[PDB]
């Protein structure tokens, strides 16, 4: 039972620099915690084939020392989870945190304790620890989401969700069948296809994806970024995304027919699926008709690649490109080979899982060993709303977010005092690193300013958590993303964070 200045939830990107930043720049006392038995986060779990990034690998890191960025390798133009996983464990090494991190670990309840203004913080190891302020990097993600399909449990084969990838396991010769086409989905898909005996692929709705372009690199490419990296972050941290690229103000229909497709080919060509919404066009999320061309293109190189037209259709992306861009390595190009079928489970749907497969409605039995969910998590709100999280007269996180979560900047909640998240709801939409970054910053600076100036505690009004919400508002339903983010862009939400600071904490109860 410890007492400590304070306490970081996972240890991931965010909980990684948060510690750094608490014990190495604040002086703090400061313990980290993770489920997981080493550091990484979403990279310690992810294991499974083809796991790549969407952010180009030289911006898919820690931009704050300038001696690691010059050291760092890396293979190809986009970087693998082994290679992400060891950066973090260099990084985890290099700034001496092993020492602060309880592994193994998980945080099970977080109890503020209005008079000794202090948060009782417990581990599925018995252990309490009392701390001034918590900070939790618990990511974007939640549970694992795993829809229960009917006599799932007869099933004789091995059952596998994409996060839980068991390490070593080979599907080489087995029948496998996955359910989900998100970006995992697509992923997991080109990478086992050429080694399965036959893939079946649950497909629900069918979405859009544009070559990734993952190339190789020499020494040499990766020099010519290393001397220019000063101007690439001041570039990225004053761009909308930070994904490394230009983003368009040119709108679609700006121009002609010819011009626009010209475009949309070279974006293609070069590979990148923020390249392909936001570094071609300014528009596409804004405007219906840049929309419809930058998704009929899209739809043209499927029915150009799916030859089989029965399947193209399974597969043709609909409707507004308006979910978040996918970038794959070949995907529709799978469905040309003889062992991988479609199977489109709208007009198809799974009936029941069997002793030797899955069963859709129409009766036929597709024949699995290996029966792979590609089916993604369960939101924000799902990390802490899984748990004894309780602030001010011990009203509980669930009872607080009655319904949609909030937050006042991506990083606090009325009611929950010294408390701060990396990554909260109505946080930036961006490449996540550099946004890590500011909110982690941001955060170190809010709390080295409450210890010297005696803050015994500071959290947000709720009149400015409902003056975030309908800035989130107002924004989302400016886009066609509308028809959970905060959506103005990195370089606005730098200057926000900014402003908020320099004007004396506004919209903050400090005491
Ligand atoms: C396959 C894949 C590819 C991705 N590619 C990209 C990309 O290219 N670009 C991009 O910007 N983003 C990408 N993401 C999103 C990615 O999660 C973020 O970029 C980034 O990894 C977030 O790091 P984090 O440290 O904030 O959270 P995470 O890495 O999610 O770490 C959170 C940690 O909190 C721990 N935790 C939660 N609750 C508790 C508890 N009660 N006790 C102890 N531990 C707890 C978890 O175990 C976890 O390890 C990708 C995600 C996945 C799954
Ligand atoms: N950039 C990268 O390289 C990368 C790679 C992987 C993951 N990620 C990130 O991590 C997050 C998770 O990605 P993900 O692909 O694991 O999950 P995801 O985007 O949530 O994809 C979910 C997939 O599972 C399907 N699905 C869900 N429930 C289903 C059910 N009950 N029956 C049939 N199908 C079902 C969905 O179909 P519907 O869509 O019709 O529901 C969808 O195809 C994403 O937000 C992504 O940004 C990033
Ligand atoms: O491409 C991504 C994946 C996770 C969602 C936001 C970060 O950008």
């Amino acid at each position: 039972t410890h007492t400590v200045d304070a306490v970081v939830i996972g240890a991931g990107f965010g909980g990684i620099y948060a510690v750094h930043k608490l014990h190495h720049e604040l002086g703090l006392t400061t313990v980290g915690f993770d489920k997981a038995d080493g550091p990484g986060g979403t990279w310690y779990w992810n294991r499974y084939p083809g796991a790549l990034s969407d952010t180009e690998s030289h911006l898919y890191r820690f931009s704050f020392d300038r001696d690691l960025l010059q050291e760092s390798t890396w293979k190809t133009t986009y970087i693998t989870q082994p290679e992400i996983l060891e950066y973090l464990e260099d990084v985890v090494d290099r700034f001496d945190l092993r020492r602060h991190f309880k592994f193994g670990t998980e945080v099970t309840s977080a109890l503020y304790l209005d008079d000794e203004n202090l948060w009782e913080v417990t581990t599925d190891h018995g252990e309490v620890y009392r701390a001034k302020y918590v900070v939790n990097a618990v990511g974007l993600l939640s549970a694992i989401n795993f829809p229960n399909l009917p006599g799932l449990d007869t099933f004789e084969g091995e059952t596998i969700h994409t996060a839980a990838w068991p390490e070593g396991k080979s599907l080489a010769g087995r029948r496998v069948g996955v359910i989900g086409t998100g970006s995992t989905g697509q992923q997991v898909i080109t990478s086992l296809a050429p080694e399965v005996e036959h893939l079946t692929v649950f497909v629900r709705t069918p979405q859009y994806s544009v070559p990734v372009g993952n190339r190789p690199v020499n020494p040499e490419q990766i020099a010519e970024i290393k001397a220019d990296y000063d101007r690439i972050w001041e570039r990225a941290k004053n761009s909308a995304v930070a994904f490394g690229f230009e983003e368009s103000t040119l709108p679609a229909m700006s121009v002609s027919e010819e011009e626009r497709n010209r475009i949309f080919q070279e974006a293609w060509d070069h590979g990148g699926g923020f390249r392909f919404m936001f570094g071609t066009f300014g528009d596409i999320a804004t405007d219906e008709a840049a929309n419809e061309a930058a998704a009929s293109f899209i739809r043209a190189k499927v029915a150009e690649i799916i030859e089989d037209p029965e399947t193209a259709r399974k597969l043709m992306p609909k409707g507004l490109f308006a979910k978040r861009p996918l970038c794959d390595s070949g995907y529709y190009e799978v469905y040309n080979r003889p062992n991988v079928e479609a199977v489109a489970i709208k007009e198809n749907p799974i009936r029941e899982v069997t002793a030797k497969g899955v069963v859709t409605e129409d009766g036929v039995l597709h024949e699995l060993d290996v029966l792979v969910f590609a089916t993604g998590f369960d939101a924000v709100d799902g990390n802490y709303r899984r748990i004894e999280i309780r602030g001010r007269d011990g009203l509980h996180i669930n009872d607080h977010w009655d319904g949609q979560p909030t937050s006042y900047l991506g990083v606090s909640t009325a009611n929950f005092p010294n408390w701060f998240m990396v990554l909260g709801p109505n946080g930036p939409f961006t490449n996540l690193p550099p946004s890590i970054e500011t909110q982690v910053e941001w955060i170190s600076d809010t709390i080295g300013y409450a210890e010297r100036n005696g803050v015994r505690a500071i959290e947000p009004t709720p009149e400015a958590e409902a003056e975030w919400t309908e800035t989130c508002t107002e924004i989302a339903n400016a886009t066609l993303f509308t028809k959970l983010f905060y959506l103005g862009g990195l370089r606005n939400y730098r200057a926000v964070m900014a402003e908020v600071a320099a004007d004396g904490y506004r919209g903050f109860e400090v005491k």
